[PDB]
């Protein structure tokens, strides 16, 4: 009586972890890029730094020359606006050769000094690609999922949790909540093997307001987001997606979806003068 | 600069999925159990066979001997009822020790020749003891989520798509449709090793009524997910899970001739041992019921 | 094209974990103890804190678990009678790798589980993660005498090892490892998950030469006394194990009568025996014969 | 009871074979080389190619700088010494996954710059981590009777040389040879990293190297009488000396290449392979010139006769 793999037509090993940390290792600048950018964003999330944390990128890679220019174009805009932004690139995309040429860029772009955000989607891809990952968002899909609450637990970067599809706001509070405290979850080692992974809490986690039913970057939505975090006993730390269903002190982080650049300029140059208008 | 598991506690590596088949491999009238229960599921809810899915169980297992004790009760009113509810016990509870003794109970429950249902929450899990799994829930905190599709669409067992935490029935609809297609989800081979899982598509993938804001067992609800499922272009084979938020009818219902309605979800020994001998009768003499019209 | 891997090799297939075969076939708490004692009592024998002598006898090859396990209750009833002239350990040699490796470690449980201690052979560095923890001595072939990585596997084998001299009757390759054993080796393997794996050891001292003849037999009282006098001269124990069978036999029960006369005259430098018997290679009756003669020898080289 | 690890010190996880496949993958030049050279090797040890083989290298790596320019003068000579001399350089070393990574990207770089490489087979598992990159490989004395060795020849994907024993027995080798032309089996790793059984198909470019013993074994008299034992025993005369070990135990490794070198002049057709141990700063470079220039001659002369 055959009751296993009935409807799996395909179980391929993926290389290990460890093969992709070996045939791409961090430079040392990749590291520092990695590094700098968790605690910039960090500072800005809790207030110490009044700054705006800008996600901008392609809304998906599908060419990685066309991404490494992106990049060098952004990195220049990254320091000339130092001093009231934090410009992070949004990296969104056989595994094996994906899993190669993701790593790859990701490594280019740390080593050339631009910190890189994406989305944790699964619990074993994390393990290939999140040492070169200064930040990431969990979907409106997985924000309620345990699993997913859990991984973040355990992400080191800070993590973002969207709001709901309709546009539910308590899943993402709930969600910051829990990762907030130990959690245990199944996934793999660097060496690729089933493994139990217990983690210490991500206190670094905040909400995205990404839309929903109509958007919600409204001062109103705003203002009942952050009265929202407040009843919870949470930092109000805001981030608003421009993109996809969409002296204020609690927006801490904009996201934008942005190919090859002129208005990424003029956004870029505009939020950067709305910053320093805050500081006044 | 330390960038890695700076949020891990600790990674410590799992038994590999072979040897939890190693150690409590299927016995011929597990593996029988497990292969007639999901055929059986699956003309029920096609409407080839005019009998109820019952899910039932202990709401949680603290005990492995009061569940053995459950097993043998159930599975006499099984074999009398046979001709009206295909009844299906859930088994919902070191993770070694906990994998051990998670496959241990649904083997001999299965060799005892009742066949056993439980929740799929993860992608890595499933291999260590689907091979014993006749039915599966997914629940509603996990039925957008594409991986969890994904997975139903590659689960050899029939999968039950719960509705949302609020009432939502488009994410199910949603998720029956998405799991009838081939997926790739990344998982562990039965060595434990990362991998990547091609699925076929499982058409045996249904909605579950578990409540919302409000409870959704009423005859509309049923109706309007029928026309919904209809819509869709989905058989309407509906299950109503008495429990969880439509808890905190469907007798007469099927008494009067609802064919949709084609599984139940109880939550027994949580009612106790005797309620439960009634309500299984209960719906027997309402299958029975719905024969005649 | 320019295909420059596995170019000889017909298949390639995953062997189930060791931990698989612990899992399905775990230690008892009777085989564990079986294992601990015959060990420390095989080492004692070894070093001269037992008079007792050391028995590895057994079955040529094994074909049949039933066969094994009927000779594993008649040689159960002879351990415990000459419990105190001899240690007694059956040998479990048996000619799918993974069916293979489930038929031994059950067969191991359940002699070791029974009581009855077990020896056997070390072939390979990968095939002990599967069976050595229920193994109280084991051999080194003397094919693989010479072989460092054999002495390195010997350097962290948790039994009390023996290696054999040269198929030409070659000392030296045996009192060198010894020698090497004693010693810190690093071997690559596999852990009990199936992974490669550096293995780092720290020495076994309880390793001894096995005569088992080259080109002539190697028994006689001549040989043992340079056997000896080659292990004195290197700084070692001198404790040898004859093995009566192999070349030192081509008869097993003549070679029991002259090392059993080498016995009582005294030689407290044999401390171990090999013996090949069947029950249908001596059978049954030669086997009590030979088992209840050398016990009669230690009993006399008290005396002496 | 502690009955398990008991002398085990510590037992940590090796990188899988395939981590160092992916960091350093072999260059379509490093494939061409390995290929190219397991096939003339192969052309040379059955009378196809009227070549020697010449495996010289260093006694010990210690430095990859200074094997990179031992390659470098080496890779001119076997270019210049091609229609006489099929030159491989010998690699051979004294944290094994730091080790693993030197040795490969080493051979990789090596047989990219198209000088095939050769070195030793100590175990079954090592082998999954260079092996593509290795164009010869040997057995040594201490292992040639080994039936774990025999049956990782039986599956090597290169040429393999068995070396004599200790003593100087000969037939362990003709039995070694015998054996690995068999298809075997043995347990080793997947380049996964996971135990595995590998069946082989058996291996018939297997030959003996004369390296020693109690007294030298390289004499015109020695090869006649390990060329009838393989001759008896049915097996392609295919022989292999080692100047170096105990055949000479420098100034003694040139009289065996003279000793060599007029026995091929003669014509003895049976000698296809030579192993000389050569460092630059073990003979020196300039007699490394001189030996490789000098059996370049003999083959030469062999021709003539
Ligand atoms: O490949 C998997 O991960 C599975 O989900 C688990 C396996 O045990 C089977 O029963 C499933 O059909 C597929
Ligand atoms: O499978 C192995 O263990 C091998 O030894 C690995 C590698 O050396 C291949 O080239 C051999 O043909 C086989
Ligand atoms: O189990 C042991 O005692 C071992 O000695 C442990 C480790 O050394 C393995 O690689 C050996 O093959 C067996
Ligand atoms: O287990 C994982 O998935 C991780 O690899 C663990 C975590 O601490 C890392 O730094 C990565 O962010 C994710």
């Amino acid at each position: 009586y055959q009751n296993d793999d009935v409807r799996v037509k395909q179980i391929k090993e993926l290389l290990p972890p460890i093969a992709l940390l070996e045939k791409f290792p961090a430079t040392d600048k990749a590291a520092f890029t990695v590094h700098e950018a968790r605690h910039a964003i960090h500072n800005i999330l809790v207030g110490k730094d009044d700054r705006l944390v800008v996600v901008i990128g392609p809304c998906s890679i599908h060419d990685t020359k066309a991404a490494l220019e992106y990049a060098e174009r952004l990195k220049e805009i990254r320091e000339e606006l130092k001093d009231s932004l934090e410009i992070v690139m949004r990296v969104y995309f056989d595994i094996n050769e994906g899993l190669r040429i993701a790593r790859e860029l990701l490594l280019t772009i740390n080593d050339q000094g631009l910190p890189t955000a994406g989305e944790f989607l699964d619990v074993i891809s994390p393990q290939y690609v999140a040492d070169l990952m200064s930040w990431g968002a969990i979907g409106a899909r997985t924000t309620e999922s345990q699993i997913h609450r859990e991984l973040a637990s355990g992400l080191s970067c800070p993590v973002g949790f969207k709001n709901g599809t309709d546009g539910t706001i308590k899943i993402a509070i709930d969600a910051i909540n829990s990762a907030r405290s130990a959690h245990s979850f199944l996934s793999v080692t660097k060496w690729g093997h089933s493994a139990i992974v217990n983690t210490s809490g991500n206190p670094d986690c905040h909400i995205i307001l990404r839309g929903g039913k109509e958007p919600n970057y409204s001062a109103e939505h705003v203002k009942a987001v952050r009265e929202g975090l407040i009843n919870a006993g949470l930092i109000p730390s805001i981030m608003i997606d421009f993109s996809h269903a969409n002296g204020d002190r609690s927006i801490t982080g904009v996201m934008i979806e942005s190919h090859l650049w002129d208005d990424t300029e003029k956004v870029l140059r505009q939020l950067s003068e709305a910053v320093i208008a805050r500081r006044n």
